[PDB]
């Protein structure tokens, strides 16, 4: 079956994991494992596509994996999140792109920037602020929260639609 290969970023805490749990197990995690690294698989229907999603999702450990760094260098789109509600987070994310840029050897890699828990009223990341981080960087942004599954569900199929078209 189709697949493609997924890959999830950003600070601690910003909620890839409760993200990607989101989209596989359709439940929120009011709390996780914030040291756990491993990939996931999911069958989702896309556009039409019956296929799987293969999803690292990252976590933030003394540096290195072998199988991170397969996932990172074999990895056909990066989903690069920050918490709406964190600032250091969104500052971070420039390092984990252009971390990507690097493994991939490339301007042009699919990918998706995520500003997660817009269900909180603690905002203090702007969403145009964002638009502009990834109008710059010639990528989509999406706001999801993982808590009521908005944008979830966007994040990623945007994701591979841009995996596609690459
Ligand atoms: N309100 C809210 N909390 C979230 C959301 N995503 C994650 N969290 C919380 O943020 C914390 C970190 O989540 P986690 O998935 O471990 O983040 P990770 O370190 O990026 O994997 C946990 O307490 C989660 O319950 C969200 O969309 N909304
Ligand atoms: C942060 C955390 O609680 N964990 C990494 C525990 C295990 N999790 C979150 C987990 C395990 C297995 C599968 N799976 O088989 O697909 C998961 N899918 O989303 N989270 C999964
Ligand atoms: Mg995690």
């Amino acid at each position: 079956m189709t697949e493609y290969k997924l890959v999830v970023v950003g600070a601690g805490g910003v909620g890839k994991s409760a993200l990607t749990i989101q989209l596989i197990q359709n439940h929120f995690v009011d709390e996780c494992d914030p040291t756990i690294e491993d990939s996931y698989r999911k069958q989702v229907v896309i556009d039409g596509e019956t296929c799987l999603l293969d999803i690292l999702d990252t976590a933030g450990q003394e540096e290195y994996s072998a199988m991170r760094d397969q996932y990172m260098r074999t990895g056909e789109g990066f989903l690069c999140v920050f918490a709406i509600n964190n600032t250091k987070s969104f500052e971070d994310i420039h390092q984990y792109r252009e971390q990507i840029k690097r493994v991939k050897d490339s301007d042009d890699v699919p990918m998706v920037l995520v500003g997660n828990k817009s269900d909180l009223a603690a905002r203090t990341v702007e969403s145009r602020q964002a638009q502009d981080l990834a109008r710059s960087y010639g990528i989509p942004y999406i706001e999801t929260s993982a808590k009521t599954r908005q944008g979830v569900e966007d994040a990623f199929y945007t994701l591979v639609r841009e995996i596609r078209q690459h």
